[PDB]
């Protein structure tokens, strides 16, 4: 049917088989399969995720194009999700109007003041971190860094979401997902039946947490009415938000911030532990900003460079995005290369970000690329941790934030070292996420 | 799921089952079901094709609304129709600026001027159409109107839409379909099979004649390169057209004026034959313009006022879309009323030409609704034969100017009667197309 098009277009790319497209060089993941096309076919190349035609761009004008630019006319949406149920008021998922109404209306909830203003609520927890760091690390018993960071970003979101206070290492009724099994690959090899579900109401998020999160709202609404993300989401209800709409973008800050956040804090501390010299260094920075143990505050941690340059190095090795998506509307020429509507333009974040031809040395982790002399030279449509134009990350202030402040109260306390069963180099899993095959596991030392 | 739409929105409409929605009211017809609709619920109502929401208006204010002014912005395609596969190319079936630019394409073609241009041609095949009557005429057999109109239907398209001569009556090989099956019946409870029929190349037009069709005009094509409607489209080739787009439309313009033009003229002399002061008035103007049998003319057709008169009035008791059908892409307020979006708003053309709060005596057959006395006492937004706005019948024209040079031929030389198996009155079928139930059968006598 389609597989006819980057042919006819004069546009390289692999031989798709029928039905299946070039689904089948997905055996090696998503990162390998962008950097082989990359270092075979060049700047543009085209792939079929079955009978849906995938166009990669690489050129950072044209992806400015994509991103930025032409933006609002012609790709404003992902790639269609489903079946999704209710959920198709979520922000992530919303499409065209709906989508820009609900990005208006959650545009003040993730500014600068209302971020301050959570940093002394979520300076709470990295207490927490470091007291259940404390158990764990006073015992010679290697800590898995997903338990314990994942923890940690599962505490700062019930309490920055809804005001929940829960040391859940240790105490909550929220069940999770999986995002790599047959299904997703059996849905792009038949995406016809995402309609054949939905009807069905088989929703790929399972009915009992958003029934238990539409009623625990509903009872922290009327019981502060009258006697967080909610209550600015409360407060802000382009006609008012729904109250399905509400709880529908409670859920994806709750995975959002839940599972993004405890990953990078994970592959950080496998590169502070791997390379100590950044460890130390970073420990001299935050103990002379923050003397004698000071708690951190949303100033501090904007004046500490080296830690910026951590995170965003690491940020740089691992984007958990993977990939940045635009649906194409309609017929269009950028950049003297015509792409027809209905084409998916992909953005290979993870290959541009271990690009030769951008960065010296790609695969060795140097926080020195991002230093106030050489950022000025990185072009931000090459590297994009957090996308680029009016649908990049709305949660960047806020996850670069709670990751430094996470960071900054574990540095203070602890020195983390390799371990024997520590996976040295770290392997990325072959599916579809960006996280490690094997968890990573590290040795926490106390600095007293 | 979306049962509860006209419920929340404060719009009366029978109350749908689940799944089903209100398809099990269709068991007598759109036709029935939209009068019993708008006498039960009055100028507004709602109902569900399963469970897509139907929302009906009657108002003409709200009808201009949606066919002429919100018709680029908001009511610029009809209801999804598939599996279609490459005919999703064709103008009646083509969405957005695809539609736009084929619609834009092809209005020259069915200009006045290329009009006129055919009439000489197409007033050959009205000798066809009466010598083939003289057979059947001359022997005491009543004859069947949509087998003698239908041949010349089939003989005026074949001539002016790729120059082909065919006395189809007794000479082609241009196979049909059927229109009201258990078929689209599913199609309605089960809509997520579109896209299964579509990956299995399960087009709702069979192959075969598609296929003839595309080798057909391509042997045209390059034997008048170098050396009707296919050349007036071959000079036309927004990006010029293509083969495969101008193959789609000709199969649009081979049932659109084939089966359309054919269950008119059946309507028409129907009721010529049950009114016989209609049909000697309707001769007596055709003699006074055309004396001595004179071959009829595009000056001297649109010349006869009581024959615009006679094929408007059918249209009214019998207008053969019967429904007209926008889709709502984006959330408006049309009048003082909220419409969501992808809500299918439809007008009932077949209900509104019978309303008796509009028509003296609605049942009845009378042409002096129409004369020039009062003619202006009718609203277009009621009387929608062809449609209306930038998406209403592309081919009014050639219908009206195709239909009335056969009544003209036919009427000069013969007179219809009414037999024993002829159905009065008419009964109409009970489906979902504006067909007779039983085929109308009537006596041909000669005025010599
Ligand atoms: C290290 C942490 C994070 C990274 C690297 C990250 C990265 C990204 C990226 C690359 C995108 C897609 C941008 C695009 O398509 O142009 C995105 C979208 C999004 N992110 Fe984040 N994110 C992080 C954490 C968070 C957090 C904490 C939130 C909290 C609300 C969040 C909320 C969202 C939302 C709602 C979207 C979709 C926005 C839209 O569709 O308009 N993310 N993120
Ligand atoms: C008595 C004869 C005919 C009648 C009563 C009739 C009526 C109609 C109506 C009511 C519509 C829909 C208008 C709307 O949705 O607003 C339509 C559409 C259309 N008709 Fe006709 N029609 C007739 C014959 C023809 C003929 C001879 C052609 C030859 C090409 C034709 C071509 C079309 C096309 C292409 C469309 C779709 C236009 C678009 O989607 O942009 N029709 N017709
Ligand atoms: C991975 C794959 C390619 C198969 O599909 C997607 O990517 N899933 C989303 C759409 S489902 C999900 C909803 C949800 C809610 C509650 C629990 C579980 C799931 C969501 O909304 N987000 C999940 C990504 C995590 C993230 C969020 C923000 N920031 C950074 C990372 C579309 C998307 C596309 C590009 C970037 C981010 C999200
Ligand atoms: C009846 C139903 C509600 C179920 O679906 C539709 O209505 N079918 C069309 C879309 S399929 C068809 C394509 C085709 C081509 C070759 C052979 C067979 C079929 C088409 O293009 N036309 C067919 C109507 C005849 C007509 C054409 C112009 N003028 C007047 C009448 C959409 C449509 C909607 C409203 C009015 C007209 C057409």
């Amino acid at each position: 049917h389609s597989h006819g098009l980057f042919k006819k277009l004069g546009i390289p790319g692999p031989t798709p088989l029928p039905f299946l497209g070039n689904i089948l060089s997905y055996h090696k993941g998503f990162c390998m399969f962008d950097m082989e096309c990359h270092k075979k076919y060049g700047k543009v190349w085209g792939f079929y995720d079955g009978q849906q035609p995938v166009l990669a761009i690489t050129d950072p004008d044209m992806i400015k194009t994509v991103l930025v630019k032409e933006c609002y006319s012609v790709f404003t949406n992902r790639r269609p999700f489903g079946p999704v149920g209710f959920m198709k008021s979520a922000i992530s998922i919303a499409e065209d109007e709906e989508w820009k109404r609900l990005r208006s209306l959650l545009s003040p909830t993730f500014t600068s003041g209302k971020l301050k203003e959570m940093v002394p609520i979520i300076a709470q927890y990295g207490d927490v971190l470091v007291r259940n760091l404390r158990r764990e690390a006073e015992t010679g018993k290697p800590v898995t860094l997903k338990d314990v960071f994942g923890a940690y970003s599962m505490d700062v979101i019930t309490s920055t979401s809804f005001g929940v206070n829960i040391d859940s290492l240790n105490n909550k009724k929220l069940l999770r997902f999986d995002f790599l099994d047959p299904f997703f690959l059996s849905i792009t090899v038949f995406p016809f039946l995402i309609p054949i579900l939905e009807v069905l109401n088989i929703c790929v998020f399972p009915r009992e947490v958003t029934n238990f999160l539409r009623k625990s709202v509903k009872r922290m609404k009327e019981s502060r009415l009258e006697d967080d993300f909610l209550q600015l989401m409360i407060d802000s209800q382009h006609k008012a938000l729904s109250d399905l709409e509400l709880v529908a973008q409670s859920i994806i800050f709750i995975f959002a911030g839940y599972e993004t956040t405890s990953s990078v804090l994970s592959f950080i501390m496998y590169e502070l532990a791997t390379h100590p010299d950044v460890q130390q260094k970073l420990q001299e920075e935050i103990d002379a900003v923050l003397p004698n143990k000071a708690p951190p505050t949303y100033d501090t941690v904007l004046q500490m460079e080296y830690l910026d340059m951590v995170v965003n190095e690491t940020l740089r090795l691992f984007p958990i995005a993977m990939r940045l998506e635009r649906v194409c509307k309609k017929d269009v020429e950028i950049n003297g290369m015509f792409i027809p509507k209905g084409v998916v333009v992909m953005i290979p974040s993870y290959a541009l970000h271990r690009d030769p031809k951008y960065w010296t040395e790609p695969e060795k982790f140097l926080p020195e690329r991002f230093s106030k002399k050489n950022k000025d030279n990185i072009d931000p449509y090459i590297y994009t941790p957090f996308g680029s134009g009016p649908r990049n990350c709305i949660g960047m202030r806020f996850a670069l934030m709670n990751m430094k402040l996470a960071l900054i109260r574990v540095l203070q306390n602890f020195s983390f070292k390799p371990c024997k069963e520590t996976q040295i180099p770290l392997k990325l899993s072959l599916g579809g996420l960006l996280q490690p095959e094997k968890p990573v596991v590290l040795k926490v030392e106390s600095r007293d």
